[PDB]
This record gives C-alpha cells, sequence and structure tokens, in this order.
C-alpha cells in the first residue's frame, strides 16, 4: 500500500526521502477530491517544479506525478465551477502538457478566465479538450488582445507529422463581453515570425466563440485550418463573425469550415479581405450577416450545401457583397438561399464586382413579393453588381405566385437589353402603317435619369419592337422589364416571350404580360414572363407591342434564360 | 484515508455524521467494481436523491459525488452484459447528466432496453456515448413508439452555444425486432411547441440504427442536424430507411450527412415529403432502397460524392424517384451510379416528374445489357418523367460492350422526336421520286399504343426521313429507335446519324444501324448510334433509310448529345 | 477494503482462494504506477490467461480484470516512452479488445515496433487509439511486409453494423525508414478471399503514415472507407504516399478522404491504377506529388475544395496525369490550383488522355510567366492530352501581368486551329487586290516539324485570315498563336479578337496583338489576346492580319473561350 496525502500542500510539506517510492496524492486542493492520482518520489532528479505532474517538496525531492492519457487541467490545482480566474492554472497545466506532446484536458464545468495573458496554442505539440459536455470559458473579465492564439513553434517538422493528430482546441464554449479589443481566437500569428509557422491540418472543433471584438480572426501562417462544429456569433466588430485581412504572410491553403454557424451578428459579419486565399464551406449557414469580399485578387470562395438566411430579421443588408478586387470567385454549389419577408428588399442580396465571379450550381433563386431591388439597381433582378455570373442546374421559383425575376445583366438573352448601345441597334422596331408613330432611343431617360430608354408613340395602328435569339432545351426563364406609360386610351400593350423551332414553327409556352394604364415607372413580367423552354425550341423571340394612341417608355428589358452558362 | 464502503447499499446504511468528509465508494454493486468514487459528505444539503450522485443515506445526511468528466452509467447501478432491462438506470443517469451539462457515458457491452418509455435526448445540455467500442443496444422488446428522440428544451439560449459543443449521440448499434409502431429515432419534436427548439448544430454520429419501423424520422425542429458514419438498414416501413413526413414546423435548414450509409432496406426506403427542406448528402452510399422525394416544393438534395447501387440484389426498384410537387432539386455531383446485372431493368432508375430538377455533374451514366427500360417507358433511355435533366460533365460509357443509351426525353437533339406535334413538322420527308411507296403518320401505333410513329413500306425507290440540327465538340451521343418490322425480304433498312461541317459536309466519326430481320417491337442503336462528336462538326444528321419490299414502324428517335 | 499486489508478478505469485473477491493490482510492472486495476478472483473461470484481463495465478486460480470503456495496452504490460518493442503487448492487447469488441488505447508516448509481425486491425471489433496526443509509433526497425492492415472478419453482419461505431486507427504517426518492402497502413486485404470482407464505413483519422516503402496501399476488400485529416508524406515508392493497385477485388466504393494532406513525397505520388474505383477527396491538398490515374476504365475521381501546389519545390512533375484508359473522369471543384515560379514549366500540369474526362468546376486557372508548355505540346496552353476538358464558372487571370493562356484543345473556338485537316478549310482568305500574295497549308512545318502550318507571304498589300464562331455571354477567353517570321520589313502584323451581336453590329471588348519583328518559332498571345465576353455578344471573330512584304508562319491558333458554347 502507498502511503497517502490529502492535499499538494501536504505533499510538498512531507520530508519524502525513500527513493523511488510510489505514494498516493488523494486531491490537489484539500477536501475537494479532484487532482489526486500516484507521484514516484525521485530524491535525484532536478526536474523543475510545476505543482501540477512535477512537485518539489520543501525539502527538494521530487514527486513525479504517473500519468496516463491526457494531463487534465485539475492535475495542476484548477477547480470547476469556480469564480477563482482558472486561466493561470489551465496556462500551466497547458504549458506542461504542451512540453510532453500531450493534450489537456479541462473537465466540464464552468470556468472564468480573467487578467490579460493569452494562451498560446501550439498545435503541433498539444489541444485544449473540453471533456466533455457542455464546457462554458466566460472570458468577460478578460483584457488581453486574444483569449487564445493557435499557432506551431515549428517550421517543418514534427508539425507536418503531429498537427493532424488530435485537435487545437475541441468542447469549448468561450465568450466574452464585446469589449472593444479583446479578440476571441487567432489563427495564426499576429506579426510575421523570422521563420514560417507550419500550421496546415491543424482543428479546432465543437467550439463556440461569442461576444468578442473580432471572434475568430486569421493572422500570419493561417493555412489548412479545419473547423467542424464551430459557432460564431454575436461580435462587436463589423467584420466580427470571421475576419480575415489584407496582407497575411504565408495564409490562404485552403482554410475548410464543415457544419459551421455563423450567425446573429447584430451588426458583425464576414469579411474575407487577403489576397490569394480559399476558404471552402460544407454544409455551414450563414444567418443575419454578410459575406464580404474585398480582397485585391484572387480570393475564391466555396460554399457547398450551405444556407443563407435572414431568420427573425426586418434587415436589408446583402448575403454576399464580393464589392472589389479582381479575379474574385464565390461558389454557391447546391444548398439553399432563403429570403425571409421584410417590409421592402430595396438591395441585391448577390453582389459582384467588376472582374469577379459568382457561381451558382444546382440552387433554388428564391423569390418573395417584398423584393424591390430596382431601388438599388434600377430594374428587378436578384444580383448586384459589374461582375459575372454563371449557372448551371438552377432551379427558378416558376410556380411562386408572387413572382420570378431575372438573375443577373450578364446573363441577359438579349443584346442592348438595357439601351447601352445608345441607340435601337439589335431590336427590329415595326411601326407597320404608322407614319406618324415615333419610336426612339432617349438618353437619361430610364427609371434612374441616367441611362438609355425606348419611348414608343404610335399613331393609327400599334407598334412591335422584337429580338430572336437562338436557344435550346432544356431551360428556365424569366424576364423583368422597366415600363413607364405616359398616356394610354387603355391596355398599353404587351410584353410577350414565345418559342421556335428550327423551322420556324411556333411552340407552346408562349407567355404575356398586360401593361394596363397605371402611369410611371413600374415593374413587368414578375408572374407573367416566366416559364420553362419547350422541349425542341431553337429560338426565343420578346415581342413589345404599343397599342396606337399610346405612348410609354422602356428600359432595361432583362430576360434570363438559365441553363449552364 | 478516506473510509471506504464496499456497495452503494452500505454506503447509504451507514450513519455519516461528519459534515465535509470524503468517503470512497469502492463499487455500486457489491462485488462488481463498477461504478464507485468519491463522495462528500454534506449534512445539511436538500438535494434530492438520485442513488448515482446525490445519495440519501437513511439519516438523510446527503453522500456528493465527486465527478471529474462524463457521467457514467454505471454509477447509477447500470451493469454490463446483463438480462435486466437497462434503460431505467441509463435514464435516470441521463437525466442527472443532462442537469449538470455532462455528457453520459454507457460503458461499452451489452445492453437491453425494455419497457415503453423513450429517452428524450436534449442536445442544448448532453449527449449519450457509447465509449468505446461496438456498444450494442438491444431494443427488441421495446415497445414504445421511439427509443431515442433528440430535442433541445431551449428556444435560444443556451441552445446558441452548446449543441455543437459535443454530440447528442455517439457510438451505438440500436436495433429492435421490426415490430410495427416502435421507431428508432425521432430527430426533433413530436408535436408543435409552444416555442421553437433551438436544434442547429446536433450532431449524431458513428450509430447504426436497424430493424425498427422507421429507423430514422425527422419531426418538427429539425434543423441542422448533421450525421457521420451512421447507418440505416433493414427498417420495416416503406419510409423507414430515413423518413421526412410532410407538414413539418420549424425544419428543413441543411441536414447534413456525412459518410452515412442508407442500405438493405429489405423493402424500407427514404423518403423526404416535407416542403422547404434542404439536404445534404456528403460520399454516402444508397444501397438497395429507393430515394423518393414528393415534397409538395422546394425540396433540394444535394448529393456530393455518393453512390447508388444494387449490389446482391434483384429488385427492378429505382434508385431516385422525384415524383410529385414542383420546384424540387436533386443534385448527383461526382460519385458514381452502379448497375449490377439484374433478370431485367424493367423501368427508369432515375425518375423525375413534371417541375421538377434532376442534376447530373462529373458521374459517368452506367449501361448494362439487363437494360430493359422501354417496358416502362416505351422507349430505350436511362431516366423517366416529365421533368427536366441537365449535365455538366457526364462521361457515357462508349465502350460499353452491351451498349449505351440516351439519358433523357428532356435532353432529345431533335425536334418532334416523339411525333408529340401530331405532324411531321421539323422533319424532311424525301421519297425522291416517290410514287406507290408508303410513309405515313399513325395515330396509338407506337410501342405502347398510344403515341404517334411512323409506318413506312416502300415499293419503288427507298425513303429517307431526317433531320439536322446545330452541334459542337466536344461532344459524346447516345441514340436509341423503336422499330417494328411487320415483314421485309432480308435487311429491311437502316438507321444512320452523321455529323456535318459549316458548309454541309460530311465529316468522319458516322454511324449506322442495320434493322435486320426480326418481327416485332425492338430496340435499335445499343451499341451501334453512339460515339464521340467529331472535330469541326456543327451539324448533326439523322436519317432514316428502309429498303423495297419492308413495312415498317418507327417511334421514338431519342438522341442525346451530352457535352 | 480490497487487498492490494504491487505488481503483476506478486498478483500471480499468490495463493487467491476466495471466489469472487475483488482485489487491486496497484501496477502491471513494480514501482511504475501504470496498468493496474480492480480484478474480481474466479475459481469458475476456466479461461485462457493473457497476463493482462485474464491472469492465472500459480495456484490456477483465475483473476478477471474488471474493465470500464476501452483496454489499455498497459493492462498487458506495454509501457511508455520505452525502447523494448512494444509490439507485442499492443497486439496482444489488441487481440483481447478485438475478442469482446472493445477499443483498445495506447497512452500518448512514444512507442517502438519492431520484429516484422503485422497488427491485424478487424474494424468490426475493435479500433487501436492513441489516448490522446502526438503519439509516436516509430517503425523503422520493423522489417515485416506491412505494419497494419484493416480487415473484417465478417462477410455482412455483424460488421454492417459495427464498423461505424470506432475508428479503426485514431491519433497516431506511424513511421518508417524507407526500407524497400516494407509498406506502412494496407486497407483491406492482400489477397483475394473466398468469402468477401465487409469493410465499409471503416475509419482512419488523425494519422501521419510516413517513410514507409507505400505510406498507404488499397488492397482487396477496399470499400467505403473513410480518412480524416490524415497525412501521407515522404515514401519511397514512386507510388508511395497512396497506391490503389489494378485488379483488386470487392473494391472501389466510395473512399472518401476528409481533409487530408499528400504530401512532400521526394519521389513517390499517389496513383489509382484500378478500374471502377471512386474516390472523393474533400478539403485535400496534393503537394509536391503527382496524382496519376492510369485504371484500364471507369474510375471517377471527385476533388471538391482541394489545394494543387508545388510548395518550394524546383519540379516540373504534373500536378494530375490521367495517361491511359478510357471512360475516366477527373473532377476539380472549387479549391485552389498553385504554380510557384520554376525555373520553367516545360510540360503540362495537368493531363487528361484520350476517351478520359477532366473537368473543372468553379475554380480559377493560374498563370506564371515560367510557363513553357509549348516545350511538351508545341503551343501555349495549360493542360495536355487527347482527351476531354470542360468548364464550369472557371476564372482565368486576365489581370495577370504576365499573361493568360488558353486551357486544353478540346476548348478550342475555332475549327482547323492547328491546321489538323491537312488543308486551310474553314479560313476565310482575303487577300484583297494582292493576287499573287501566297497562302498555302504546309505539312510537317510548325514548331515541332510534325504538324501542319499555314504560311502567309503578302505582295503588294496586306493580307487578312479570319474565322467566325458563335458565342454567348457569361463568358472570358484567352488565345496563344505560334507564330514564326520568316521575313518583315517591320511590325510583321497581328492578330486580333472582336465580337459581334446577332445582327452583326461590332461590340466593345476587342484585343489585339502585334506580331513584331522577331524571327522563330514564339508564342504570341500571352498578355495581349484575353478579356471578357460583352453582354450581347453572339458572334467572335478571329483575325490574322500579314503586311505587304512579310513571310510569317502560323500554327496552333488556341483560343479558348470560357465557358465554350
Ligand atoms: C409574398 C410571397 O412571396 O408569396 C409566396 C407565395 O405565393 C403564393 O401565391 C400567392 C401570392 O403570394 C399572392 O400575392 C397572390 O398572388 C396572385 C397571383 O398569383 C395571381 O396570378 O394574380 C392574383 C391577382 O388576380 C394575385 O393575387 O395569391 C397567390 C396564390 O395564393 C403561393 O404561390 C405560395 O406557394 C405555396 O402555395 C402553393 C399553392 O398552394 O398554390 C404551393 O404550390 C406551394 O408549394 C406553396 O409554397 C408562395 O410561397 C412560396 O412558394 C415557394 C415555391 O413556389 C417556396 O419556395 C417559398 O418558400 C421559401 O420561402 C419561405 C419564406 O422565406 C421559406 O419559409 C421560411 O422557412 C424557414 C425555415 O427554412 C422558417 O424558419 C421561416 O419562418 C420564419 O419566417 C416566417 C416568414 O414569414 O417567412 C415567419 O412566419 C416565421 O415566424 C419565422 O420563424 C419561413 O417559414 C421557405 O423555407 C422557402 O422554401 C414560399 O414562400
Ligand atoms: C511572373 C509572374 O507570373 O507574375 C505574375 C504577377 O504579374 C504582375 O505584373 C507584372 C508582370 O509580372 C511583369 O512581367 C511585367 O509585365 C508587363 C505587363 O504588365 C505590361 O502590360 O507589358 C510589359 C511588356 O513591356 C510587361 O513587362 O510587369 C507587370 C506589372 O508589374 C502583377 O500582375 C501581379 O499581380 C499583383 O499585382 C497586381 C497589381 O498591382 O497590378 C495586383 O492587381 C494583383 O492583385 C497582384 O497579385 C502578378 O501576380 C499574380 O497575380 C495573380 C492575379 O492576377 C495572382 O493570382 C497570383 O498569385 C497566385 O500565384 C502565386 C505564385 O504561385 C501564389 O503565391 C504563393 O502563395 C503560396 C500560398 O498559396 C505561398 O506559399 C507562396 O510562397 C512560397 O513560394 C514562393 C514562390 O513564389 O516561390 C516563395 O517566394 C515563398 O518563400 C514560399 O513560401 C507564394 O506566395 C498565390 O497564392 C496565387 O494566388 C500572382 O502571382
Ligand atoms: O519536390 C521537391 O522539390 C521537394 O519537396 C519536399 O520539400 C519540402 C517542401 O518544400 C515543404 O514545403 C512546405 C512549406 O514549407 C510550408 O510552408 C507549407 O506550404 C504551404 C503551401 O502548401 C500552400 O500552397 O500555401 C501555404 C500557405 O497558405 C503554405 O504554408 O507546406 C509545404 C508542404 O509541406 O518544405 C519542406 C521543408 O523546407 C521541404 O522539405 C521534399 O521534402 C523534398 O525532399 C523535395 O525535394
Ligand atoms: O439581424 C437581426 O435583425 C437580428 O439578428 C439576430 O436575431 C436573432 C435571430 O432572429 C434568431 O433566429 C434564430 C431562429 O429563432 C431559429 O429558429 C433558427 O432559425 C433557423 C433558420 O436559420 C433556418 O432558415 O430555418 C430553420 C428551420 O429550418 C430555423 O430554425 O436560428 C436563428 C438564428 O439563430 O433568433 C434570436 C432569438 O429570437 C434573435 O435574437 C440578433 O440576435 C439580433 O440582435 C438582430 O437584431
Ligand atoms: O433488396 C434486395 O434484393 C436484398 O437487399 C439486401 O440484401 C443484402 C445485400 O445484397 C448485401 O450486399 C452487400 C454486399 O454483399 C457487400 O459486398 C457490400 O457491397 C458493396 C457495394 O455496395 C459496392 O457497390 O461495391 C462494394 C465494393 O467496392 C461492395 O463491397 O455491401 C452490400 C450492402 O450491405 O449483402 C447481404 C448479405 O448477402 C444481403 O442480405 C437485404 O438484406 C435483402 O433482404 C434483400 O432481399
Amino acid at each position: 500500500e502507498y502511503p497517502q496525502f490529502s492535499s499538494m500542500a501536504k505533499l510538498k510539506a512531507f520530508p519524502h526521502s525513500e527513493d523511488g517510492q510510489l505514494v498516493r496524492l488523494l486531491s490537489w486542493h484539500e477536501g475537494v477530491g479532484l487532482g489526486g492520482g500516484l507521484f514516484k518520489v525521485s530524491t535525484s532528479s532536478t526536474a523543475t517544479g510545476n505543482d501540477g505532474t512535477v512537485v518539489v517538496a520543501s525539502n527538494g525531492v521530487r514527486l513525479l506525478r504517473v500519468v496516463n492519457g491526457p494531463i487534465w487541467a485539475d492535475m495542476f490545482g484548477a477547480l470547476p465551477n469556480s469564480d477563482i480566474d482558472s486561466m493561470p492554472a489551465v496556462a500551466a497545466a497547458y504549458a506542461y502538457a504542451a512540453s510532453v506532446n500531450t493534450d489537456l484536458y479541462i473537465g466540464v464545468a464552468t470556468y472564468k478566465f480573467k487578467g490579460s495573458t493569452p494562451i498560446n496554442v501550439d498545435p503541433s505539440r498539444a489541444g485544449i479538450i473540453g471533456y466533455q459536455g457542455k464546457v462554458r470559458i466566460d472570458c468577460s473579465e478578460f483584457t488581453g488582445s486574444i483569449v487564445f492564439s493557435i499557432n506551431s513553434s515549428y517550421s517543418y517538422t514534427p508539425a507536418a507529422y503531429y498537427n493532424n493528430l488530435s485537435p487545437a482546441l475541441q468542447g469549448l464554449y468561450v465568450f466574452g463581453a464585446k469589449t472593444s479589443g479583446v479578440d476571441g481566437l487567432l489563427v495564426g500569428r499576429e506579426t510575421v515570425g523570422s521563420d514560417k509557422s507550419y500550421n496546415g491540418q491543424t482543428e479546432v472543433r465543437e467550439c463556440t466563440f461569442d461576444k468578442f471584438d473580432r471572434n475568430i480572426r486569421m493572422g500570419h501562417n493561417s493555412w489548412r485550418f479545419v473547423f467542424y462544429k464551430v459557432n460564431s456569433l454575436n461580435a462587436l466588430s463589423p467584420n466580427g463573425i470571421l475576419y480575415v485581412p489584407a496582407g497575411l504572410d504565408d495564409s490562404g491553403e485552403i482554410l475548410s469550415f464543415y457544419h459551421c454557424q455563423f450567425f446573429d451578428g447584430a451588426g458583425s459579419n464576414i469579411r474575407l479581405s487577403c489576397s490569394s486565399y480559399t476558404m471552402v464551406f460544407n454544409t455551414c449557414s450563414f444567418l443575419n450577416i454578410t459575406f464580404f469580399v474585398d480582397s485585391a485578387s484572387s480570393a475564391t470562395v466555396t460554399c457547398n450545401g450551405c444556407n443563407f438566411a435572414n431568420p427573425g430579421s426586418a434587415s436589408t443588408r446583402r448575403y454576399v457583397d464580393i464589392s472589389a478586387g479582381h479575379t474574385n470567385v464565390f461558389n454557391i454549389i447546391g444548398g439553399s438561399i432563403v429570403t425571409n419577408s421584410n417590409p421592402g428588399q430595396t438591395q441585391a442580396l448577390l453582389y459582384v464586382s467588376t472582374d469577379n465571379l459568382l457561381n451558382l450550381v444546382g440552387v433554388t433563386a428564391p423569390y418573395g413579393g417584398h423584393y424591390q431591388q430596382e431601388q438599388e439597381l434600377g430594374y428587378h433582378a436578384f444580383i448586384g453588381g459589374a461582375g459575372t455570373v454563371t449557372t448551371s442546374g438552377v432551379m427558378l421559383q416558376l410556380r411562386n405566385g408572387a413572382g420570378t425575376c431575372p438573375l443577373h445583366s450578364s446573363l441577359s438573352t438579349f443584346s442592348n437589353w438595357n439601351f447601352g448601345y445608345g441607340n435601337l441597334n439589335a431590336w427590329t422596331v415595326d411601326k407597320g402603317t404608322g407614319t406618324s408613330s415615333v419610336v426612339e432611343y432617349l438618353a437619361n431617360a430610364g427609371p434612374k435619369g441616367t441611362e438609355g430608354a425606348m419611348r414608343v408613340a404610335p399613331v393609327s395602328v400599334g407598334t412591335n419592337v422584337s429580338q430572336v435569339q437562338a436557344v435550346t432545351n432544356p431551360g428556365m426563364f424569366s424576364m423583368s422589364c422597366m415600363v413607364n406609360i405616359a398616356t394610354t386610351p387603355g391596355n398599353a400593350g404587351q410584353v410577350s416571350i414565345g418559342f421556335l423551332d428550327a423551322a420556324g414553327n411556333s411552340l407552346p409556352g408562349g407567355v404575356s404580360a398586360n401593361l394596363g394604364t397605371t402611369t410611371g415607372w413600374q415593374v413587368i413580367g414578375k408572374n407573367t414572363l416566366r416559364g420553362k423552354v419547350p422541349i425542341g425550341a431553337k429560338q426565343v423571340r420578346v415581342n413589345i407591342q404599343t397599342v396606337a394612341g399610346a405612348d410609354v417608355k422602356y428600359a432595361y428589358l432583362l430576360c434570363n434564360v438559365v441553363k449552364k452558362l
């Protein structure tokens, strides 16, 4: 039987003398019953004392803890469900665990982290694991720059062998008080080191970061981190849900997020600003936040099976805003985009700026009666910006009673759709026998007063303006037009879309929209100019018919036939 | 030294009196050696006894277990490999574990769950973890409606912070005896609550559900659950592998399945019936089951890198059947579709109904000599239904010795391919010096007797029916025709496919099929009317020519150029 | 209180006699403090002793270890941080663990595996888990054929119930000394069994395999294994990073890799040679290695959100080489392709052979000034081989100052682009008034001397050779030409690309490249013949202008407009 000691204090005070003897510590703190274990006496060891796994008695004799498996924080005097600052004990336990390439467990309970000293996790040596349940790390009184950083101390080995073997952080709810200047998690390094830090294959999993300034911020050497079941919400910074600043060194390779939830920012968002940066999000959700991309160049974001939505929010914030730079690519593959009603969606929820690319694959474009994107764009479409959009396997909501809209200018079926030619070329104008009829291009005459429009004022007989383009099945389509009836003696006309085969035979599937009699700029086509491309179609023809005696302006004649583009 | 007690019974019987004293329980059950630990005496505590972590001695004094890490079921008297019902002890241990936001471990062994009382896991509080190995939960004698449900007790906090921190279920083989009315796992809530249940980020991993009525069924509040390495097999219900019923409240956001296996249903299948429901399957396999989607609208299922196959099965069941509703989308991206031989595949293995969409990306369409889809469709193609099919990066098996077939009517190269115009518009008819030979549209004369056909009976000189459409390289093509020869002297004629340049000159790569001399409706083109689109092609031409003395009906001239 | 014994030896030596008595083993090895636990005396057990969980005392009485949870290797006398061969104790502990369907833990430490006896993990019964941290399994002195194999003992059940419930291997750095004939991990069976082995749902996670002959090799029954955070590097075999040999039985269903890193092979690579084999790589990276696919038929590899790159390498090795077979499909969806500078990239980094297919989706094609692919291909393009390439949502680096290049021959905008017709068909020749100007096809006259070229030698007035093809928005393009000026009186001419709508109206977005005056074969178009397709474009026209008095050969006029119409 091994001699027994009821507390770490009693273990240290006893004049141990039997080299090699095993002794039992019953508890670190007297009367608690946690943090005990077996220790081997070594009278000759000169190992450094740490009051946890290497204990120096008052006579200098060492007691060396026998550990099997992970180090536990209570071995260093940490206590569960305590008001005392636990960060010193966790930091000391972590320093030791890292020194022997062993993970650190924190027993499930609540903890408070106070002070201002970050814990720097070295993923090549040891992770910190809340074990096991809903481990709560209250950092509301912490005043340092970052609570945790994760960054390797090695430039190559053994990081290339070890980072992947265990997570760097697991099982922790880490939260602040939205104090300015206190970030939650730094992924990588604050400043550029003299050598690189080999961080690839480091995992953060089953953690929540909440109520920091930036909850999660990428630093230098942020490459091939993976995140599983990570939640980030309710940060202070406009960029606080997840921030990738510009100018990072040795960063950007396949930052990966599996089933992560980025949400309820209450003004905080995701912003990717670093060039040459590649991120992959699988089955993630982006809720009540915007995903900004303003990298100078070469950002590639791939969202596979993700959701973008606004649950319970009246905000007109965008979902994805690729706003600057060139050669930036954003993929939405599968998943969903959900647009619950709000007082009026007055800007595009997706935006892709010049020289950038937004790709939609296998996803349904939503529609809602509250859509009012023309307030921003001048016309009724889902996506803004002068970049490029592609579609593959995209579904339109062709049976939505409120309507459907085209997705983007870059998918325009018809040439000179916005009268950007500065004339009516590409359009066939047929005034018929109306010699007094007038059809004219007008500059600064569209909805904004800054764009071209086509004015049609027929006399005696109606005027038809039309255009034909090649089309093929399979496909689905939606068109919107901006129309301003100045005067009309009745229904002012109709916009129609029809299909022909190669032989010129008219096919089923034609649709039309009456213009009515209401004056002023209005959207025509929402629940009328839409449908499926009929099998056998080889041409699509748009016709704008204006009746005799009417005076109507047309702008932004935007049809999209969605197919693989 | 801490005083020691050899059993929970002895711990409770002792007249504890020293407030604050630590004592050691050696074992819950006498002589077993499981479930012991340190306890702290509290003479003043009024905590409720649970015979596990809060023990009330016979004199009223409390003993409070010191726990570090998860709660274990043996702390409440559960025993491994016992014939006694373990569900009460696990349920009591779980109630406590959940009350202190701590997961519950069940030591690896076999357990019997009897009775009829489900365990309701609250993923915002605590999961149940089989630790660690092949933990066997025998529910063959359980008679309740569900074994496990998983549903948060919170509408927002702390669920928004906690659901993701640990799994709800891990490491368990949970099985029944296929008793009607006994389901395995309920994902969410049976009925609509007064407020919502915040379930997002809840995980089920490394579990098998087997031999229930419905193995896995979604309830209300089924949103952002994730499943990893979950197996579901051999259920009783036609919908028993995975069932998402219609009409769920607060459900449908990104239900996610990673490397899950849905298989060997022996009559049970997957069915998604809820509208506005979005599911993602990554490297899953669907084996010897059908994936049905009949949501009224707005289902989106994305299968990335999955396999659909029929290993060891003679069944002609479909693989994917999007059978009703509108605005339903099913994506197959990468992965594989495997069609082992059976006595005859008499219906299409993929089906997409009107107003729905089936997208194929980066996957190879298989072919097998046992394919007989015409028995359903009237004609030889891989996919059924009046919906829309798209392809991107799809490969055809052009060098499959048994043949190749077109994929879908919605990809038809040619106009009026099925004589659905009600006339021969879009088709060029040339008998040359056409006098006494017969070429006629016949209604209700095709393979099923309900569709149009074209009859040709030459006496004079042969007839050519032709059509040209634009095409571009690169591409792969396959055509099937339905042909009915009544009589002919020798070879009855040929169907040919040729390619032209922009100016109309013929290119290499043309193919043809002899009609032969067998009578009755037959498929022409399987291993003949297929190939790669030749370099320089800008037009594709189909030509049907019939010889003197033959009398032949033609129907369903279906070419697909994929790429 | 339970009687206590200080070592396994002392436990065995004692004359136990009281059936049912619980006794405490303090340590397996005297004085260490590891491997102890409670044992129950059993006078009725006739179980075979294993010196771990079933102990036979010197009088024959059995002592049955009370275990809760996994078996631990130290229960069988394994020791941490020891230079004794630990493989026998681990193997004995594993044999027992599998026999009771319980996983085996190895306490985190370093271990040496010597000898030549593999451990055959049965995933239907038990995994081996390094617990928990950077567990180091030194196999440098092991001389057997494989260190670990993973293969089920069952043909159906309970493998169909059990394989998925726990990993087969977790948390281990397993390494050799690059000895020929010693592989690290065999996935499945070495030879075909008479019955199948049901391996689906078996996981290997958080392991590194390093410095073996083949680090990871697929055997028979290799189906529905999943790998998470697995590293494979620095193998000896040319195929040693990951090898899937031809001829495997019962194999190929959805072999799945999540966030795995395949890298730094120093001559070792990935090779997929088995037919009817389907692999999925999600957020993996392939670094300083080639991914070879030479399956006879029906390989399907899907890479979602992966990176292919050459960090720190001067090697001109390919990234992906689909080199043989037919009906092989390789998908690159999202992620990145990175081509750091080297002395000159003289072959294509992607190659797809005849009858195979390489699909690019939502990824940016890189460009670098060191690109010299024409040394292999004859012309300046990114991808080699006579197979097919498709694009969907692909971005070109249109603003890269060094240039941009077309991707592949199969995406050629223009017909007879390589003069492979053996004539000048599809090209429109306009000599103007200069009738004696020479425009001719020349065989074996291109850059390699084995391909056709077009010689243009105008007299008096310049000659224009042109071609028009259909195009549509959305799109972007890059063209390269091989040009050989023999003689010229000045700037030899220019190549230009312009866009028209369906009605023949000219659009913005035209580009041109001067030929200059330097003689000899050169690439024209790198930073000139590129751009975005204008909205409303329905035709693209290339024109090659050669001035009077110039004598120029043209070859390989390769434009790619992505997506190709
Ligand atoms: C305004 C609007 O956009 O309406 C859409 C619905 O239109 C309906 O047609 C009517 C028109 O709106 C009316 O204006 C009028 O129009 C008539 C014209 O049609 C006619 O031509 O001319 C008439 C004049 O003479 C004119 O009056 O009447 C029509 C007919 O009534 C329907 O089309 C309806 O479809 C539904 O019903 C039809 C049918 O019975 O005919 C069925 O076929 C459909 O299956 C059925 O859906 C339209 O509803 C949308 O339908 C889409 C498919 O076409 C579907 O994709 C879409 O659902 C998506 O969007 C909703 C809202 O964003 C999502 O719902 C959310 O889901 C979340 C979970 O993911 C959940 O958390 C959300 O709850 C939160 O938010 C809600 C909320 O209000 O949004 C709150 O209530 C909660 O408190 C909060 O927690 C929410 O449920 C869904 O997931 C997504 O798929 C349908 O909206
Ligand atoms: C030669 C080369 O390819 O240059 C490309 C850059 O061209 C620049 O233009 C200049 C030309 O090169 C010059 O030739 C000349 O050209 C003139 C013409 O412009 C004019 O019209 O005609 C003249 C004829 O008379 C002609 O002389 O001058 C021009 C102008 O200066 C720029 O275009 C440059 O872009 C950058 O600057 C522009 C700008 O300010 O105008 C910005 O708009 C861009 O945003 C900015 O990038 C070109 O650089 C590339 O730009 C691409 C976008 O267009 C971008 O995608 C690409 O980056 C990719 O490739 C690099 C290299 O592979 C990747 O970088 C690596 O990233 C790794 C992590 O993923 C990292 O680990 C690597 O580091 C390791 O390896 C490196 C190494 O490179 O070997 C080692 O050094 C490290 O130690 C090691 O750790 C590496 O950083 C990047 O990730 C990927 O996205 C840009 O290279
Ligand atoms: O094939 C060769 O020529 C040589 O290949 C190996 O050489 C090793 C290789 O250069 C290794 O590169 C490291 C980087 O140093 C490290 O920064 C990290 O690089 C990533 C990069 O993959 C990605 O694109 O961008 C991220 C930043 O976003 C960047 O961090 O990992 C790679 C791969 O491990 O460095 C070691 C040490 O210098 C080299 O040894 C073979 O080992 C050589 O033998 C071989 O000659
Ligand atoms: O930006 C704003 O306007 C406000 O944003 C936050 O508000 C919180 C947000 O409304 C939160 O919504 C919860 C839902 O209550 C919950 O049902 C769940 O919603 C999912 C939904 O994402 C998906 O589309 O469909 C599933 C069902 O399939 C549905 O369950 O999650 C979301 C996100 O957490 O509710 C809380 C509590 O009411 C709101 O506070 C900010 O918190 C506000 O400050 C901000 O003003
Ligand atoms: O629906 C039916 O007709 C019958 O379905 C079940 O029958 C079971 C099924 O045939 C099961 O197949 C096993 C294979 O034996 C096994 O090799 C493995 O197959 C995979 C295959 O999915 C994939 O394509 O290729 C890999 C190799 O790369 C291959 O290993 O798994 C499947 C699915 O579990 O075998 C059992 C035992 O013979 C059958 O019982 C029902 O159980 C029957 O009741 C039903 O009649």
